[PDB]
């Protein structure tokens, strides 16, 4: 796992990528690690923000599946042609596998200026793969074709350059301190988990806990922010405003639309509260908490103008598709995606962004006598209901 330590790079707010090779002879590309989707897709035609891309004509091992795929996002899209080719991870396991690859032939708002990834590695499950769940995701081919154990772990360390580690097939004990706590993968589609309680500086938000998981909660390395369902987000902002009320920020700040600044090195970190999300434990009635510092959810943005000011963006935002535990949360922790045991572990990261008097933490157990089920059951559409899964 020493070969895999430090195999991630990225830019702040543009995710983390790992090198991969596609084709023979191998074409090296920088690929976004995305635990919130399930396609392996690579830029495969010229684009003004890419200077390399997968050229299927140069790969003697490439085979066309003769099927297109179209992937809309709320903010953009990619589309392309499905095929298979040999794939390896130069700073990962010593193996090569034959994987599905979507060659992206057109896209809109997907490849960003001065972003240096040329593709996306969807690490989530077949159920959310496009065009449907019969396109086997990369990690499933990896595991089926080799002896790599069915698990990977991410150490995401906090435009400024960022680094981290994806350990494929293992847990590297040098990347965390202290205890490793597991929460169940509630269902294998996204990496879905259940939050049972939320506290802001030790004060319970006191919502029905189903609200925390409406309509799901997921661990997502392809999302920058901590995103929270609307009602949860409003209660959180109310509570963070109350703690920081010595400072009156504009509304655009709370929307993530405006930076706020203090004189160099003077930021009053101590007026911003910690946030603790309690995740359901492997034992009924148990939970454990992960505790986020302001230094994780206030993200520094280097000011081209005001020179000796430290300026920050608020990186908690609204969601209408459940809680999203993005970079803001993952950057505190070493996150173990234990697919074999259908669970996600959290430990304090060996690279966490500390504070004078407080630390990102993973702590448990907390027991409740309270039964309550905090999971939300998504209303089943007639479209979902009809599809056969043979
Ligand atoms: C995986 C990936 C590329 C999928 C994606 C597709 C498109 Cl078309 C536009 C943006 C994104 C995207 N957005 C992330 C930020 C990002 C961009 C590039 C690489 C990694 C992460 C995101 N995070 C938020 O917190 C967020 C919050 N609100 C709205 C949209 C948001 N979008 N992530
Ligand atoms: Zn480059
Ligand atoms: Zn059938
Ligand atoms: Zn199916």
């Amino acid at each position: 796992f020493v070969e895999m330590v430090d195999n991630l790079r990225g830019k702040s707010g543009q995710g983390y990528y790992v090198e991969m090779t596609v084709g023979s002879p191998p074409q090296t590309l920088n690929i976004l690690v995305d635990t919130g989707s399930s396609n392996f897709a690579v830029g495969a035609a010229p684009h003004p923000f890419l200077h390399r891309y997968y050229q299927r004509q140069l790969s003697s091992t490439y085979r066309d599946l003769r099927k297109g795929v179209y992937v809309p996002y709320t903010q953009g899209k990619w589309e392309g042609e499905l095929g298979t080719d040999l794939v390896s991870i130069p700073h990962g396991p010593n193996v090569t596998v034959r994987a599905n690859i979507a060659a992206i032939t057109e896209s809109d708002k997907f490849f960003i200026n001065g972003s240096n990834w040329e593709g996306i590695l969807g690490l989530a499950y077949a159920e959310i793969a496009r065009p449907d769940d019969s396109l086997e995701p990369f990690f499933d081919s990896l595991v089926k074709q080799t002896h790599v154990p069915n698990l990977f772990s991410l150490q995401l360390c906090g435009l400024a350059s960022v680094g981290g580690s994806m350990i494929i097939g293992g847990i590297d004990h040098s990347l965390y301190t202290g205890s490793l706590w597991y929460t169940p993968i509630r269902r294998e589609w996204y990496y879905e988990v259940i939050i049972v309680r939320v506290e802001i500086n030790g004060q319970d938000l006191k919502m029905d806990c189903k609200e925390y998981n409406y309509d799901k909660s997921i661990v997502d390395s392809g999302t920058t922010n901590l995103r929270l369902p609307k009602k949860v987000f409003e209660a959180a902002v109310k509570s963070i405003k109350a703690a920081s009320s010595t400072e009156k920020f504009p509304d655009g700040f709370w929307l993530g639309e405006q930076l706020v600044c203090w004189q160099a090195g003077t930021t009053p970190w101590n007026i911003f509260p910690v946030i603790s999300l309690y995740l359901m434990g492997e034992v009924t009635n148990q939970s454990f908490r992960i505790t986020i510092l302001p230094q994780q959810y206030l993200r520094p943005v280097e000011d081209v103008a005001t020179s000796q000011d430290d300026c920050y963006k608020f990186a908690i935002s609204q969601s209408s598709t459940g809680t999203v535990m993005g970079a803001v949360i993952m950057e505190g922790f070493y996150v173990v995606f234990d697919r074999a045991r259908k669970r996600i572990g959290f430990a304090v990261s060996a690279c966490h962004v500390h504070d004078e008097f407080r630390t990102a933490a993973v702590e448990g157990p907390f027991v409740t006598l309270d039964m309550e089920d905090c999971g939300y059951n998504i209303p089943q559409t007639d479209e979902s209901r009809s599809h056969h899964h043979h």
